[PDB]
Formats: C-alpha cells, sequence, structure tokens
C-alpha cells in the first residue's frame, strides 16, 4: 500500500520538565527527564502513524547508540525504515529542551553534529511508485529543490490520479528556504518565517506570500493561540480557530502535529477549511500532554 | 601501611553541559557553543579535585551498570580515585543532570533528575572498613541514613589515639529540611550560601553566627559566599575570613564549590590552620572558575 513519505531531519531530544522557567544560575529540580526522538519530519511521522497512516521518514542516520534508540522508537510507530541514510562522518544533533509546565513553553539549546544532509542522489535511490504523498522539511534548499523537480518530472508522466501529492515546510527564517515557495501542492510556512519578513497575522502571510506559491497550490500558515489559516487558488480564506487544552503543558512539536493532521486530513480527501481544523484540534489536544501518544 | 585516604560519600552524576553566549530567554531555540558530558555530583567533584592536588582519595556511592556508569566510572578510574566501595544497585539508573553554563557571566544553572537509585545506606557503610582513611566527607543526602555513618565514626574513633583518630566533614548544601540535623556532626560543616539564603541569612557572617549553635562542641562551620570570598567560625567565636581571588574572566563555575571544599579538605588534612585553609579554597576555587572543568587547576 501506498504510504506517505517524510524528508528531514531526526533530533534527539533530551527533555527537562520542570514547573517554573529556571532563573540564571539557580539548581532546579525536575518534575520528570526523558529522552524523546525530535526533528520536525520525524514528530510528522510518529503523528501519522498514530492517526493511522501508512508512512516512512527518510533522513541522516551516523551508527551507534543515538541511532540504535531513534531507529527502535521508529520502529514502535512502524515507521518504515527502507531509506534511512547511513552517513561515515558526524553524529544525529543533539537538543536539550526544558518544558515549563506550568506555561507550556519549550525551550530549546540545539547542538549540530556535522550530520551530511540528505542529497539529490541520495532521493534519486527513492522508489516513487510507493507514495501518494511527499512531505520535505526545508534546510538544504538547492539538493531539495533538485529532488522537488524528480517528484515533478514523475508526475507529468502520471494521469492525474497517480500523481504524487507534494507539501514542503519553511519553518527556519532563513533566505535559502524561500525558494521552496514555488514548489509542493501544500506550502506551510510558520508564524517565526512570516514574522521575520514583517507579517503580523497569519492573513497577512498569506496575501503576501501567496504570490510566491506554485499555480493550484495552498499556503498554510499556524498562528499558536490565533489558530491556523489558509488561501488556495480560489482566493478564498480559510481559517479554524486554535482549540487550547483546559491546561497547556507541552508544545513541543505541536507544529509538527498541525503539519501532519493537515497532511492526513487533505490524503483523505477532506476539505482545507476541514483539515485546518482537524490540524488545531490534533495540535491543541497534543499540548495539553506530555508526548504524542495520548492523542489516541 | 601506605599513605592513608580521604573518603568521599555521595553520589555521582552525569552532567549533560550547554555552553552558551547568553542566558536563554523562555520558549526561545538557541545554538549552543559547545556542549560536554562531565562527570558531576558534588562529593565526585571533590574526588578530582583531591586528586588533581595529589592527595590519595577513594569514593563510596551508588551505581546501577550501563553506558552511563561506564563512563563516570573511567573517569574516576583516569583520577586515581579507589571505587573498591562502589555500591552497584539491581534498580535505578546513574543521575543525570542538565546543565547551562553562560560564558559571558560566568553562570551555571542545574536542572537535575534524579533516577530512582537507591542510596547508600547505613549497612552499606558497615562494611567499610576505617582503618584505611584519615579523613571521611559525607555530601549530605539520606540524613537518617548518614547520622547512623557518623555514629559509626564517632564510635571507632572513642577507641583510637587522638592521632589516630579520622577527622570527618559533613556539606549541608541543598535547602532540605531532613538535611538540617547534618549541622550537629562532623570536626568540619560545610553550608553553602544557598542554604543559608533559604534560612534567611544575607550574608556568610550572620549565617555562621546565627547556625553555629547547631555544631558539635568543637566543631568549625564554613560557608562560601561565591565573590564575597569564604568565612569559618570555630569554639573560640573568632570569625575567620578570605577574600576571593576571581579569575580575570569567569567561565565556569560549575563545581567551584566542590573545588573550594576539597581545597579546604585537603589543606586542614595536612595540619595547615583554618585560616590558611580558607585562602588555600578560594585560591583553588577562584582558578577554576576561569577555566572549563577542573584539570587546569594544576
Ligand atoms: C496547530 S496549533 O494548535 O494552532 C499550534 C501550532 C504550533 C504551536 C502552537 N502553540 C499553541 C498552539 C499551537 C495552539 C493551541 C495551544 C496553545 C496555547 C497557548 C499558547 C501560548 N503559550 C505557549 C508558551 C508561550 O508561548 C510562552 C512564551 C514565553 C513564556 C511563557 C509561555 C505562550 C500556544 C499554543
Ligand atoms: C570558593 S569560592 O572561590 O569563593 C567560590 C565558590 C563557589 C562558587 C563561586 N562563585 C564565584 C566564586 C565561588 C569566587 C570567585 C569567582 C567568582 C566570580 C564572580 C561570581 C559572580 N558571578 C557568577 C555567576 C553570577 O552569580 C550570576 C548570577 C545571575 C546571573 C548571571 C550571573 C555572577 C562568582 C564567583
Amino acid at each position: 500500500e501506498k504510504q506517505i513519505l517524510c524528508v528531514g531531519l531526526v533530533v534527539l531530544d533530551v527533555i527537562s520538565l520542570v514547573d517554573k522557567y529556571p532563573k540564571e544560575d539557580s539548581e532546579i529540580r525536575c518534575l520528570s527527564q526523558r529522552w524523546q526522538r525530535g526533528g520536525n519530519a520525524s514528530n510528522s511521522c510518529t503523528v501519522l502513524s498514530l492517526l493511522g497512516a501508512p508512512c516512512a521518514f527518510m533522513g541522516s542516520m551516523a551508527p551507534g547508540h543515538v541511532a540504535d534508540f531513534v531507529l527502535d522508537d521508529l520502529r514502535r510507530y512502524s515507521v518504515d525504515l527502507r531509506y534511512t541514510v547511513f552517513q561515515t562522518t558526524g553524529s544525529v544533533p543533539i537538543a536539550t529542551v526544558i518544558i515549563n509546565e506550568a506555561s507550556g513553553s519549550r525551550t530549546i539549546l540545539y547542538y549540530d553534529r556535522s550530520l551530511p544532509d540528505v542529497s539529490a542522489t541520495d532521493f534519486e535511490k527513492v522508489d516513487l511508485t510507493q507514495f501518494k504523498w511527499i512531505h520535505i522539511e526545508g534546510r538544504n534548499a538547492s539538493e531539495q529543490v533538485k529532488m522537488l523537480q524528480r517528484i515533478d518530472a514523475h508526475n507529468t508522466r502520471q494521469p492525474p490520479e497517480q500523481k504524487i501529492r507534494v507539501s514542503v515546510e519553511v519553518e527556519k527564517p532563513r533566505e535559502e528556504l524561500f525558494q521552496l515557495f514555488g514548489y509542493g501542492d501544500v506550502v506551510f510556512v510558520s508564524k517565526d518565517v512570516a514574522k521575520h519578513l514583517g507579517f503580523q497575522s497569519a492573513e497577512e502571510a498569506l496575501r503576501g506570500l501567496y504570490g510566491r506559491v506554485r499555480k493550484g497550490a495552498v499556503l498554510v500558515c499556524a498562528w499558536a493561540e490565533e489558530g491556523a489559516d489558509a488561501l488556495g487558488p480560489d482566493g478564498k480564506l480559510l481559517h479554524s480557530d486554535a482549540f487550547p487544552p483546559p491546561r497547556v503543558v507541552d508544545t513541543l512539536g505541536a507544529g509538527d502535529t498541525f503539519n501532519a493532521s493537515v497532511i492526513f486530513s487533505l490524503s483523505q480527501g477532506r476539505s482545507v477549511q476541514e483539515a485546518l481544523r482537524f490540524g488545531c484540534q490534533v495540535a491543541g489536544k497534543k499540548c495539553g500532554l506530555q508526548g504524542f501518544d495520548g492523542i489516541v
């Protein structure tokens, strides 16, 4: 059966759950601490798996103890490991995450490991007949554009029913990533990217950036407690309010939960308006739980 | 018979250090300057310093087998710390502490995670042949069990001539009510600035005057107060002081308190006066604050 492919990076999150944000130069006792497999594309596979959609993860990996944890973690979620790109240099990146249970905040201290990125040559090895949807987490944009051109070229030879749907996420405010707006059926732009571009709402960001998307594409922008908006070729702005839980305890991976839920809903043939609502409902539910498991 | 060792009873921690250029704002993503794995724990860090200073030492702590235990045991072993009294546990794991070191300000922020590792009990301590040690330092943790260990040392000392008596030090570093009974034990009592402030004291002198009535007859109460230096108070009621010796650039204060304690113990265990030991404690700890880790102190 056709799967959803997620192309991105896997990070190991070292999470410290606290009752208050630590003051500089103090010693605080953690409520709990845990290891969790992170990374945008990687979190989206976890959510797609929990929602019941067969999915695969394509990312760079370096052999060892961290890879054993990560691959074992993916296996627990039946996330297909076929396209794992093993590297001979670098390590899996580690992120230190402070989660403030009282405010719901997540603070990340990121450590780059010098792990080589998935290249266009690595992607050429992917048998595209096995996938109905391919999601690409924007990172090494010049290589990723070649991957997207490979998908576009495959799609020209397929009937409309057999075309692979594509989504791209532009989550970091890096100039190199903005070329990715012109690719994919669904383009996810983060609130962080929108604010760095001068936009003060999801609606402003969509109207201001729609000119950059491919003909027929849907541009999506989640705006935390203000909910999420989308804009398609008909010019109709779509919106869903946020659905915050009674107590916000964990926002780590909330954006990834939203993206996976929108992809899931759209792949099942739901409207963009239904997909936005579903995204907000699942991410909102996630924000009231530690991790992802409790969403189901 | 060989030179007698200094035994440190405490816990070994794995420090997961994030070196940063600024203190992270809540809900933001920051890139670390570097990240490293370092063996921590108060008594464990004091062993590192005693070893670097050249004093033979031994560490008694709980351990759970695994990758973390292999890293911390190999690290202690590189410092020739005697580990024959390591208590291997069948439940729990070696604790992990997340440390944020702000290179710009010289701060250290600790997020500590108790990994349900059982503590060293009084029954575990009963197995220690005390004839090996000239000094026993106890990092306050499971106080009711530790009080029994201290009573065992006191009982051993009643049967020994004054030259053969084992000197004892205790550290009360965490502001936990259970630990305050430990002030009544040991020849030397270390009280942290954190404990003193939690108890309402605003200076080392106030803390020493305010807490001296709780120490054993003849004990020396010691309190280091970061950039204000360190003070000590003994049975004559004379408050002793050393100013701090700050480095030109304060880069790493993680384990500075442990550097001070080990240096004071080292100095007193070598017949130096309390005044000489305070000065030495500030000199070594002040030097440590100017460098990442402990090795550069020598
Ligand atoms: C798809 S979605 O569901 O729209 C979504 C996607 C991505 C991220 C998201 N964040 C949040 C939502 C959300 C929406 C519902 C839950 C929620 C409640 C409260 C806050 C606001 N809080 C969270 C810490 C906070 O940002 C903070 C900052 C600094 C100090 C203390 C707290 C202030 C955000 C969200
Ligand atoms: C045995 S000892 O040597 O007395 C000692 C024992 C234990 C801890 C120690 N800390 C420091 C010393 C020290 C003494 C000399 C070096 C020094 C210089 C400057 C500061 C002050 N800095 C360090 C972060 C700081 O306290 C901070 C607080 C909040 C925000 C940002 C930084 C502001 C402390 C020390």
